[PDB]
DNA sequence: GGGTTTCCACTTATTCGACCTTTTAG
DNA sequence: CCTAAAAGGTCGAATAAGTGGAAACC
């Protein structure tokens, strides 16, 4: 069905990653063979948005990814032109960004065939350094030295509704909470909406509050790990703002049955019938489909 | 047919989503 | 007193990123 491309880069930014593979081989002339490509793991469940995105761009391997996740791969080296084409023009706006251009830059030295040497090996090597998590302890080992080029840092605004769509259908969430009380009816149904992020990109988050002109930031921490947090729970700002926005601009992926269920709970309070019983157990028995499961 | 690419099965680290209860604000 | 909104978390892998092994090329 063919994909909107800032819908494509906004899911990526939330969904996908790049890889650079420096393997030692003792079959390699270099004794060393690698590995270039871009990759997005998703619940089965999803799996159509791969399929959907594998035929609009023709590339790409999809396959399961352990229990309950499949993945599309994409490491065919020509196919890499197609990734590259993309993103340059519709260019991720995360600090993924930068992971981005890390693949890019090692694309040049495999384009130009110098994987097939040392001094490419050890180009790829520098490149990895600042890619994703970094070099192995293998890697470190074969080939120590200071990486003096810090991490570019990515500044740069939502670019538009469609990239914000796609990237909700990614890290964002649709929740119905139920907050047991002692009322006559002893549970208040409070609606959620929420997008989920790594603090290294707090500011993109920030903004979120003036771009949909509500909502609020709550930072979380666990040991030496840090996230945030944009979540709305103000009704009024449901109604008028977050739905509208989702309703013209369209989630995929199954998070759009979530959006959808939502929505019909969201109505179910417009009439106050979340006061009732009848209503509420109707919004409790719309809420065990969501989500989780599904 | 040797070196290199590409694929498919599966894992590791930890960034997400999803789920809770309480406190506070109207 | 009643209900909505916010605060303040927990849980666990649908996290983001990576790895082992080998078939398929040229
Ligand atoms: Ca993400
Ligand atoms: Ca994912
Ligand atoms: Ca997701
Ligand atoms: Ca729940």
């Amino acid at each position: 069905s063919s994909i909107n491309p800032w819908i494509l880069t906004g899911f990526a930014d939330a969904e996908g990653s790049f890889l650079l593979r420096i393997r030692k081989n003792n079959k390699s002339s270099v004794g060393y063979s690698t590995e270039l490509g871009f990759q997005i793991t998703l619940h089965n469940k999803d799996k159509s948005i791969l399929e959907n995105i594998q035929s609009t761009w023709g590339v790409g391997v999809i396959a399961n990814s352990g229990d309950n996740a499949v993945s599309l791969k994409v490491t065919r080296f020509e196919d890499l032109k197609v990734i590259i084409d993309h993103f340059e023009k519709y260019p991720l706006i995360t600090q993924k960004y930068a992971d981005y251009m890390l693949f890019k830059q090692a694309f040049n030295v495999m384009e130009n065939k110098e994987h097939l040497t040392i001094e490419g090996i050890k180009e790829l090597v520098r490149i990895k350094a600042k890619l994703n998590w970094g070099l192995t302890d293998e890697l470190k080992k074969a080939f120590p030295e200071i990486i003096s080029k810090e991490r570019s840092l990515i500044n740069k605004n939502i670019p538009n509704f469609k990239w914000l769509a796609g990237f909700t259908s990614g890290d964002g969430c649709f929740f119905v909470n139920l907050i047991k009380s002692k009322s006559k009816l002893g549970v208040q149904v409070q609606l959620v909406f929420s997008i989920s992020q790594h603090i290294r990109d707090k500011n993109l988050m920030n903004s979120l509050i003036t771009y949909l002109g509500c909502g609020y930031i709550k930072k979380k921490n666990k040991s030496e790990f840090s996230w945030l947090e944009f979540v709305v729970t103000k009704f009024s700002d449901i109604r008028d703002k977050i739905i509208p926005f989702f309703q013209e601009y369209t989630l995929i992926g199954t998070k759009l049955k979530d959006f959808e269920d939502w929505c019909k709970v969201a109505k179910l309070i417009e009439e106050k019938k979340h006061l009732t019983e009848e209503g509420l157990d109707e919004i409790k028995k719309i809420k065990l489909n969501m989500n989780k499961g599904r």
